[PDB]
């Protein structure tokens, strides 16, 4: 029992266009998979329907095109990165995955091809994300109790994301989170993202330094940082010195 990330090798056809608006189509075909009936799924995650300690990547494009309504992959192939401090689940999600063997998302169908194993890396320095940070706080206004998303460029930001994170480790662990990292964040973009039928927010597509214990770190990393990790938010990926 340790964490597990792999790299979804999917492919389409040639010159299909994953549109920019992808992600919560993306989301809903992910959660459809892991609630889904079909026995591929249903014996292998009767115990995670609930499961929320993963998180996974935008599809992710090498060979591409950029057009007005989403990025063009040339060779039909796109990659998704999923992960999860539960390697159980993990192989039980992919089993699944590669014995249906396609995945639908918006009106683009994919076949899975093959999962890589991608082993954690044994430092960390830099991290990007591949599915932007969700982090969210509520506060009263003349309208009612609405929801604010923090970006960097918000005080609370930083030490909510960290808390953030010691939280989900004790959830996840069910022990004492005497752990604490640090960061220095390089570059941020904010993100409109849908996440509900009519709900939109901001998010954070960025690069930031990180250092502190190395277990917890990890557990960001396999886990995601922020929050809706299990909607697909919040994945990063070692940047390469």
């Amino acid at each position: 029992r340790e964490s597990m990330r792999i790299e979804l090798e999917l492919q389409t056809d040639n010159f299909t266009v994953i549109p920019y608006n992808h992600q919560y189509y993306l989301a809903s075909a992910i959660y459809n998979k892991i609630h889904s009936a079909n026995p591929a799924y249903a014996k292998r995650l009767h115990n995670y329907q609930k499961f929320k300690f993963f998180t996974f990547s935008l599809l992710q494009i090498r060979k591409r095109v950029i057009r007005k309504e989403g990025i063009e992959t040339i060779d039909g192939k796109a990659y998704l990165y999923i992960s999860s401090p539960n390697n159980e689940f993990i192989e039980n999600f992919v089993a699944g995955l590669l014995e249906d063997g396609k995945l639908r998302v918006g009106n683009v169908e994919f076949f899975v091809r093959k999962a890589k194993i991608l082993p954690i890396p044994k430092k960390f320095n830099i991290l990007k994300t591949i599915s932007p940070i969700y982090l969210k706080t509520m506060i009263e206004t003349e309208d009612g109790l609405k929801t604010y998303d923090l970006l960097p460029n918000n005080s609370k930001f930083y030490e909510n994301l960290k808390n953030n994170l010691k939280k989900k480790y004790e959830a996840f662990y069910n022990e004492k989170c005497d752990m604490n990292f640090e960061f220095e964040v390089l570059k941020f973009r904010p993100k409109r993202m849908r996440i509900k039928n009519d709900i939109y927010c901001r998010c954070s597509e960025m690069v930031f330094k990180v250092w502190g214990d190395y277990d917890l770190i990890k557990f960001g990393y396999e886990c995601g940082f922020g929050e809706k990790n299990s909607m697909g938010f919040g994945m990063v990926v070692n940047v390469e010195d």
